[PDB]
Formats: structure tokens, sequence, C-alpha cells
């Protein structure tokens, strides 16, 4: 994997989300270290795995190894759509454990068809990526990844908010108040898609790639900040332990 | 990822696979809906997942975009066996959830073998396909895959058996019922394999395409809406509650 | 995925990683047949794969079909890198077993996350494999790999092992018994990447592949055995019933 060739400007960016990742996965695993609860503990880990494979899948960005070459002549960065298929599952296992808790007790089928659902999106939108400029089948796939979006919408909407309405009050809260911040980051996805080089191409590739950045730098690092608060809130409402998970192992043995 | 050129006989087939597929995932997502129970929902959902995976990948081998060049010149449809790693486990897991209810509350260990034993030989099965023509790396990975095969068999026939009668007279029909069509139709598997294209060559890959789109459509969408039919004849039978799974939820939600 | 000559030695090297593998997964299917509690068939069967698999990954690369060219010339098995992504992690999970029963009832993100750190570590270790000799990117990834070694090595010396003792006396024991076997044997992996010929280059190919067929052997048959017995041994100290999990469920 020797290294490629990348513009100077879309280098610079990839090192801001490098940089970015690196310093909330650093922060994100002090949540970790101080989580309480097993929700607080699911929660926390899901989240700084996020920041972690996020921040290697740059670092292969920024070295010039998360790049290759499509049919059509361009350059499209794979390796940010192969570490998406494992962080954006981590990222809606948190709704769906807001709203059922952790461990899941009712209603897994619906979780598993959450992560399915969402990793199809990813890798048809890496098909349609990958296929050829101004081609009809460039499209199909962005439907079908749209179609596969839609559905994730709907069961964040749908089935997983009927079922944190049953959990509890503060729940349910923490779930509205977290879906509805992911959601509206998460729409801006296919909007670049549509927009930058990997589609119609109205802005070019350091365009594409800086949006891209801030776009990740938002869904993880932003909203895992303002999601693991939420988390630890729920935590201080609910009478947590002045514990941690370790410290409790510690003094039962 | 540009479309290859595909013959036309083949890509024909190819599309039925895609509206054959296409159609049955629509249905099945209707099964899901109306799903009662949690043995309920979990059978239906890997049933909608085995066939809108498999959609996705009759479109992508009919778009031209789901197979590539073997070494030795011949086309393999890498695309179906990519899928077929994920949409034969959900099939063997409908299988281990009947014999053990939903959720999986023990033997957790022959489910996972079960799945392994089986993504090994979808995966082996590729090497297979991959290898050379007339060559002996072909058929010792079809004879790993065909061993592989051979452990999916015995732990359909012989721990998960043993554990549905466990579950209940009626899990234990349910299982035995379809485990049998599916035994069944996964034995044609193989034999297309050796006599295609892909192995001996007693047909050429337009056979060989079609015996598969068939084979599938009768494993995921014959095989499926047989198979969940039967889980909501159990439910039936064990008096399911009138309310689905999100009905449930909303009344338990509402004020 | 015509098949690539190898070198006679290096291919000799890799037919008795075949035969040591093929062997011990026969007899650790036997150990899965005799299972008596779900914790024990829990190890066995993981243990079971662990060797099947590591057998066709040996059966690959001896084959001549497990190899690749990376861009800077060089030939790497990356058939093992991928086998490994999912070896690795199932001897973790025996040590997770072991920390803290079978079902994992409590703790369950620390053992994804040792899972998780393993799984890194392999991969950012293939991106080192195949990143050219001499570079700064090579090593990059070499010590991002190695990072996320230590965290399997934090892991496992740290939240694990305080929940193997809140397990009890015969899982601490039998953990500590297995994690320091398992923690010496996996830090000689990275030695061998480090001297080997997708590192500094301290020797070929064909010394390489052979420390890393001794290695996998005593980490997945040899360990493999050892553990294994270790767990035998905790379930019969703990009375373990004389019947087998399938001949319990014929009778049920
Ligand atoms: C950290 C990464 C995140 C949150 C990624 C989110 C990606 C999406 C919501 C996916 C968007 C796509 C479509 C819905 C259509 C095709 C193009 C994609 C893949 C960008
Ligand atoms: C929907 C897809 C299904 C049910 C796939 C079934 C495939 C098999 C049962 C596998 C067959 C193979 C062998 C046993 C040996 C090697 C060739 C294969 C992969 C066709
Ligand atoms: C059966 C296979 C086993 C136990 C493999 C173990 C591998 C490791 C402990 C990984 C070692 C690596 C490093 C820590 C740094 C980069 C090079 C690696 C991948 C060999
Ligand atoms: C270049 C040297 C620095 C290394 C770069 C980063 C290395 C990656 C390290 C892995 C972090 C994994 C932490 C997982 C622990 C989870 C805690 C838990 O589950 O309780
Ligand atoms: C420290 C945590 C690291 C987390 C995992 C790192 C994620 C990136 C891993 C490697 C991605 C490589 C993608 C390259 C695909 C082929 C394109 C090419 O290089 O030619
Ligand atoms: C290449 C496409 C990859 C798609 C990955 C799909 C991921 C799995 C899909 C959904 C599985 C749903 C099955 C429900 C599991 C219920 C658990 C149980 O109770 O047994
Ligand atoms: C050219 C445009 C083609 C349009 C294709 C539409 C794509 C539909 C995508 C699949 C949605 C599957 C997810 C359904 C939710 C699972 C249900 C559940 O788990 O409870
Ligand atoms: C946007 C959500 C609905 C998904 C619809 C899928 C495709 C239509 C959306 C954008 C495509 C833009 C117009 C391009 C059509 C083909 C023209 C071309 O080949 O360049
Ligand atoms: C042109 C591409 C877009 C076209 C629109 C596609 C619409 C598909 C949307 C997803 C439907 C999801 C319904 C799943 C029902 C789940 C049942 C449940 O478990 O609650
Ligand atoms: C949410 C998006 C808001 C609008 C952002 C618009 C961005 C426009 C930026 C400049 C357009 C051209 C980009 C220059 C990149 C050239 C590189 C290339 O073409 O390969
Ligand atoms: C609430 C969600 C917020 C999402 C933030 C990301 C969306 C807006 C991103 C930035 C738009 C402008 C992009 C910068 C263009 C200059 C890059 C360049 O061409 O050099
Ligand atoms: C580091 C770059 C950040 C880029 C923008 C981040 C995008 C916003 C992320 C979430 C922060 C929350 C925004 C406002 C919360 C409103 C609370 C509510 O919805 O009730
Ligand atoms: C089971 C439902 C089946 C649905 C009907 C499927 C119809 C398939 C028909 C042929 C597909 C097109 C074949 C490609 C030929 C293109 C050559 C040309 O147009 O010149
Ligand atoms: C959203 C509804 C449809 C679901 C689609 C997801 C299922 C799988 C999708 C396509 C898999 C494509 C894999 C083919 C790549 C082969 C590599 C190549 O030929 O170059
Ligand atoms: C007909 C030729 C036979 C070739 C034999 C060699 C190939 C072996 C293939 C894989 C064996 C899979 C074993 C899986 C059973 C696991 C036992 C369990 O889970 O309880
Ligand atoms: C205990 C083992 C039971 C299984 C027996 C079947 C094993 C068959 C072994 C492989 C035969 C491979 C033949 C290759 C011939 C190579 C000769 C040459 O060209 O150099
Ligand atoms: C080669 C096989 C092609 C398969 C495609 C045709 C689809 C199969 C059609 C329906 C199968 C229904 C099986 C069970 C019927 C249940 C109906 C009922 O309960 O009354
Ligand atoms: C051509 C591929 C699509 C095939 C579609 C097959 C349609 C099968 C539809 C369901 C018929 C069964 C009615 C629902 C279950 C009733 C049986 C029962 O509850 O006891
Ligand atoms: C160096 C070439 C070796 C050739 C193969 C040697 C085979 C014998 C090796 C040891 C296997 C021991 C297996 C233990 C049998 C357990 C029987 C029991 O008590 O149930
Ligand atoms: C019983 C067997 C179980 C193990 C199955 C896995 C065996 C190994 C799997 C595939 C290894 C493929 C290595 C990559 C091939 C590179 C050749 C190439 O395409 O250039
Ligand atoms: C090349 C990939 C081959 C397939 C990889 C997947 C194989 C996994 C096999 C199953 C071992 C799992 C053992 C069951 C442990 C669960 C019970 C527990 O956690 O206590
Ligand atoms: C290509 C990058 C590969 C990344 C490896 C896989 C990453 C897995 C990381 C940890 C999984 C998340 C842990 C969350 C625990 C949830 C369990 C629970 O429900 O309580
Ligand atoms: C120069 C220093 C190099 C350091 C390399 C990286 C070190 C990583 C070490 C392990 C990190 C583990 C973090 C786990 C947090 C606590 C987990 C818990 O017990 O809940
Ligand atoms: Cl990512
Ligand atoms: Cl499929
Ligand atoms: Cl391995």
């Amino acid at each position: 994997m020797n290294p490629r060739p990348i513009e100077p400007a879309t280098e610079a960016w990839l090192w801001v989300g490098v940089a970015g990742m690196a310093l909330a996965a650093i922060v994100m695993l002090a949540f970790v270290k101080r989580a309480r609860t097993p929700f607080e503990e699911s929660q926390a880990v899901s989240q700084f795995f996020v920041l972690l494979i996020a921040f290697g899948t740059y670092l292969a960005m920024a070295l010039g190894q998360g790049s290759l070459t499509a049919d059509d002549g361009r350059q499209v960065f794979v390796s940010r759509y192969i570490t998406w298929t494992f962080t954006t599952p981590l990222l809606l296992l948190g709704l769906a454990t807001t709203a059922l808790g952790s461990p899941i007790t009712r209603r897994k089928p619906v979780v598993a068809g959450l992560i399915g659902a969402d990793i199809i999106m990813i890798l048809t939108g890496l098909v349609a990526a990958l296929s050829p400029s101004g081609s009809h089948e460039k499209w199909i796939w962005y439907g079908v990844s749209s179609g596969a979006f839609l559905a994730v919408y709907y069961l964040i909407c749908g089935p997983l908010l009927l079922e944190a309405r049953v959990t509890g009050a503060d729940h349910r809260r923490l779930y509205l108040r977290n879906a509805v911040v992911l959601s509206v980051i998460w729409f801006l996805y296919p909007v670049n898609f549509l927009l930058g080089n990997e589609g119609l191409g109205q802005w070019g590739g350091t365009a594409t790639t800086a949006i891209y950045t801030l776009l990740d730098l938002a869904s993880k690092a932003a909203y895992g900040f303002f999601a693991i608060t939420g988390v630890r809130a729920l935590t201080d409402r609910a009478g947590a332990p002045a514990l941690t998970l370790d410290e409790a192992a510690r003094r039962a043995g």
C-alpha cells in the first residue's frame, strides 16, 4: 500500500480530521473509564470506537493509503466507506440502546434491522461512488442507498421511538434529543454526495472531502459529546453509584 | 465499478432474479410489520434481509457490476458469493430460533458453529469458483466446502433437531418441516457448481446462472414464504396476541 | 485465484502448518462432542474454530493462493492476516468467557472492546505489512497496531482480571493461568514482524513464514489444548455432569 499523491488542500482537510478524531477519542476514553452502569458503559465504548475508527480511516486517507482510482478516473476515498460500515452502526446502536436499555431486553430484531439497513446504505453508497459519472447505474445505487437511509429514518422515528416511550421518561427525552440531532446531521451526507464529485460534481473533490470531514467531525465528535453528556445526565438523574464499574469490581472481589 | 458486458441470455436470467427478489422482499416486509411475538419478529426480519440482500446482489449482477474475470479467463459472479456469506447464515438462524426459541436462551455455541460452518462453506466455495478450470486447487476447495456442508447437515439433523423437541411439539414440527425443505433445496447448489461452468463444465455460464437464479428464488422466496407462514401458524396455534409488536408498544406508550 | 509459486522451503513450513492445524482441530472436535456445560461447550467450539480457520488459511497459503505482491515488490501472506482477524478474537473470547462465564451476563462492552481492539491490531498490522519497506507509513501503522496491542494487554490485565476475581476462585485461577501463557506467546508476534521481511528485514521471508508457523502452532494448537484442559479441569472441580449437552437434550 504505497502512499498515493493527494492534492495539498485535500490532504490538509484530512489532517484536520485526524487531529479532530484523535483528540475527541482521548476525551471520549475518559467517559469509558468513568462509566458507572452497563448502560453508561455500552454508550461510552460505542462512542469511543466511533472516534477511534474514524481516526484510523482519516490517518489512512491523510497518509495517502485510503483511496483508489475508479474506472472512470476519479479518486474515491474508499477507506471512508469501509469504516463508515462499522462506525455508523455503532452510532445507531447508541440510539437503540437509549430506547431499549443496555443490555437490549426486547425488540432485538429491530436493532439488527437498524444496523442492517445502515450497513446496506453505506455499501450501496460506495458502489454509487465507484460507478462512472453520468451513468444510470450510478444513480440507481444512489436511490438504493437513499431508500436504505429512508428506512433508517423510519425505524428511528417509528418503532424505536415507540419503544423509547415504553422504556421510561428520561430514556424517551434522551432518545428524542439524540435522534433529532443525529437525523439532521446525517441528512447532509447524501447532499454532499449528490453535489460533490462523487455525484453531479457541482463542487470539486477538495470541497467534497472538506464537507465529509466537517460532517464526520459533527456526526462523531460534536454529536458524540452531545450524546455522551446526555447519557451521563440520564445516569445522574437515575441515581447512579458514585463508583466506576472497575472500582465496583475491585471491591466485589 | 464500470458495468462489464454480459451475455444477453445470462443478463435476462439475472433480471428475473431482480424482479423476484424485489417483490418477495416487499411482501416479506409486511410479515415484519404484522409480527406479534419476539419469535415472529426475529423470523420475519431474517427472511426480509435474506430477500433484500438477494435483491441488491442480483441487481448488481444484472447491472454488470457483480462479477469479475478469474485468472483462468472465466466470468465468475463473485457478488453472489459475497452476499451468500450473509444471506445463508440468516436462513439457518431461522432454523436455529425455531428449534431454540427467540431469543436464543441455550446452545448458542451450536448456533454460532452453524453460522460459522456455513460461512466457511460459501467462502471456500468462492475460492473453488475462482480457482482455475481443470486444476486441483479447485476441487480441494470444493472438497473443503463440501466438508463444511456436511457439518451444516449434521448440526441441522443432530443437536439442533434434538433441541427442537425440547422446546416443544409445535417448535419440533415447524423445525422438521422447514429443515427438510431447506436441506433438499440446498443440496442442488453443489450439484450445479459441480456441473456448471465454474466446475466440470457440463453446461455453460448461462445455464449455470439460470439454475442459480431459480435455486435462489426457491431457497429464499419460495422457502421464505413457506417458512414464515409456518411460524405464523405456530403463533396462531399457541394463541398469539391480537396486537402487533408496534401496536403493543403504542398501547404501553400512549396515555 | 490461480496459484502463485512459493519457495519450496517456505511451502514446506506452510504444509507443516496444515498438518498441525488439521491434527489439532480433529482432536479439539472430540472435546466439542464431550462438552458437558454451556461454559465447556463455548470454549470447545471457540477453540475448535480457531484451529479450523487456521487449517484453511495455511491450506490457502500452502496452495499458493493466500499471498499478495505489495506495491513495493515483496510477497505478503494476506491470507494469514485475513484469518487472524477472526481467530484472534475467538482466543480472547475464551479468556473473556473464562472471566465472565458463559453466557456473558455482565460487562459485555468490555468484551466487545477486547474484540474490537484486537481486530484493529490485525488490520492495522496488515496495512503495516503492505506498506513499503523503509517508509514512515509502515512504522506509523506498526506503532498504531502496537497501541491496539497494549489496549488488549490492558483489558486482559485490567478489567477482565478484576472481573475474573468476582466470578469465582476457580475462574480466577484458570483465567490467570491462560492469560499469562497467551500474553507471552502473543508478544512474540510483533517481534517477528519487526525483524522479519515485512519489517526491518533481519531475516528473509522463509524464516518469517517459519516463525509465524511455529507461533501460530503454539498460540492455537499448543495453547488451545493447554487452555481447554484447564476448562475441563475447572468444570471437573465443579462436579460437572457425566452427560454431554446433546445427551441431555435427547433425554429432555
Ligand atoms: C460518521 C459517518 C457518518 C455519520 C456517515 C453517514 C452517511 C450517510 C447518512 C449516508 C449517505 C449516503 C446516502 C444516503 C446515499 C448515497 C451516498 C451516501 C453514502 C453519502
Ligand atoms: C440463497 C443462497 C443459498 C441457499 C446458497 C446455498 C449454497 C450452498 C449450499 C453451497 C454450495 C457449495 C458447495 C457445498 C460446495 C462448493 C460450491 C458451492 C459454494 C455451490
Ligand atoms: C493465531 C494468531 C495470533 C495469535 C496472532 C497474533 C498477532 C498479534 C499479537 C499481532 C501483532 C502485531 C503487532 C502488535 C504490531 C504489528 C505487527 C503485528 C500484526 C504482527
Ligand atoms: C502511534 C502510537 C499510538 C497508537 C494509536 C492508537 C492505537 C489504538 C489503541 C486502541 C484503543 C482501544 C481501547 C479499547 C478499550 C475499551 C475499554 C472498555 O471496553 O472497557
Ligand atoms: C487506531 C485505530 C485504527 C482503526 C482502523 C483503521 C481504519 C483504516 C484501515 C485501513 C483502510 C485501508 C483502505 C484501503 C482500501 C484499498 C485502497 C488502496 O489503498 O489502494
Ligand atoms: C452485504 C450486505 C451486508 C448486510 C448485513 C446484514 C446484517 C444482518 C441483517 C439483519 C439480521 C436480522 C435478524 C434478527 C436477529 C434476531 C436475533 C435473535 O433473536 O435470534
Ligand atoms: C432506484 C431506486 C430503488 C429504490 C430501492 C428502495 C430501497 C429500500 C431499502 C431497504 C429498506 C430495508 C430496511 C427495512 C427495515 C427493517 C425492518 C425491521 O428491522 O424491523
Ligand atoms: C434524492 C432521493 C431520491 C433518490 C432518487 C435517485 C436518483 C435521482 C436523484 C438524483 C439524480 C440526479 C439526476 C441524474 C439522473 C441521471 C442523469 C445523469 O446520468 O447524470
Ligand atoms: C427512489 C428511492 C427512494 C424510494 C422510497 C423507498 C421507501 C422505502 C422506505 C422504508 C420502509 C421501511 C418500512 C419497514 C417496516 C418495519 C416494520 C417494523 O418492524 O416496525
Ligand atoms: C453544505 C454545503 C454548502 C455549500 C458548499 C459549497 C462549496 C463550494 C466550494 C468550491 C467549489 C469547487 C471546489 C474546489 C475543489 C477542486 C478539486 C477538484 O475538482 O478535484
Ligand atoms: C448541524 C450539521 C452541521 C454540518 C456541518 C457540515 C455542513 C457544512 C459544511 C461546510 C460548507 C463549506 C465547505 C467548505 C468549502 C471549502 C473547502 C475548499 O474548497 O477548500
Ligand atoms: C467541530 C465542528 C462542529 C460542527 C457543527 C456540529 C454540528 C452540531 C452537533 C450537535 C450539537 C447540538 C446542537 C444543538 C442542540 C439542540 C438541543 C435540542 O435539539 O433539543
Ligand atoms: C420473475 C419475474 C421476471 C420478470 C421479467 C424479467 C424479464 C427479463 C428480460 C430481459 C432482460 C434484458 C436482457 C438484456 C438484453 C439487452 C440487449 C438489447 O436490448 O439489445
Ligand atoms: C437497499 C435494497 C437493496 C439492498 C442492496 C444491498 C445488498 C448487496 C448490494 C450489492 C453488492 C455488490 C457487490 C458486488 C461487487 C463485486 C466486485 C466487482 O465485481 O467488481
Ligand atoms: C467430503 C470432503 C470432506 C473434507 C473435510 C475437510 C473440510 C472440513 C470443513 C469444515 C468442518 C466444519 C466443522 C463445523 C462443526 C462444528 C461443531 C460444532 O459447532 O458443534
Ligand atoms: C485425512 C485426510 C482425508 C481426506 C483425503 C483427501 C485429501 C486429498 C488431498 C489432495 C490431493 C491433491 C492432488 C495434487 C497433485 C499434485 C501433484 C503435482 O502436480 O505436483
Ligand atoms: C424455482 C422456484 C421459484 C420460486 C418463485 C415463486 C414464489 C413462490 C410462491 C409462493 C410460495 C408460498 C409457499 C407457502 C404458501 C403459503 C400460502 C398459504 O398459507 O395459504
Ligand atoms: C414471486 C415471488 C413472491 C412470492 C410471494 C408469495 C406470497 C405468499 C403470501 C402469503 C400467503 C400466506 C398468508 C399468511 C399466513 C397465513 C397462514 C397462517 O397464518 O396459518
Ligand atoms: C509429527 C507427526 C505426528 C503425526 C500425528 C500424531 C497423532 C498423535 C498425536 C496426539 C493426539 C492425542 C489426542 C488425545 C486423544 C484423546 C482420547 C480420549 O481420551 O478421549
Ligand atoms: C476449513 C477452512 C476454513 C478456512 C477458510 C478460509 C481459508 C482462507 C480464505 C481465503 C484466503 C484468500 C487469500 C487472498 C488471495 C490473494 C490472491 C489474489 O487474489 O491475488
Ligand atoms: C473466515 C471466517 C470464518 C467464520 C468466522 C466465524 C466463526 C465463529 C464460530 C463460532 C465460535 C463461537 C462460540 C460461541 C460463543 C458464544 C457463547 C458465549 O459467548 O459465551
Ligand atoms: C475496519 C475497522 C474494524 C473495526 C473493528 C470492529 C469494531 C468493534 C468495536 C466495539 C463494538 C462496540 C461496543 C459496544 C458494546 C455494545 C454491547 C451492548 O449492547 O451492551
Ligand atoms: C507513548 C505512549 C504510547 C501509548 C500507546 C497507547 C496505550 C493504550 C493503552 C490502553 C488504553 C486502555 C483504555 C481503557 C480505559 C479503561 C477501560 C476500563 O477499565 O473501563
Ligand atoms: Cl468512519
Ligand atoms: Cl444472497
Ligand atoms: Cl488464523
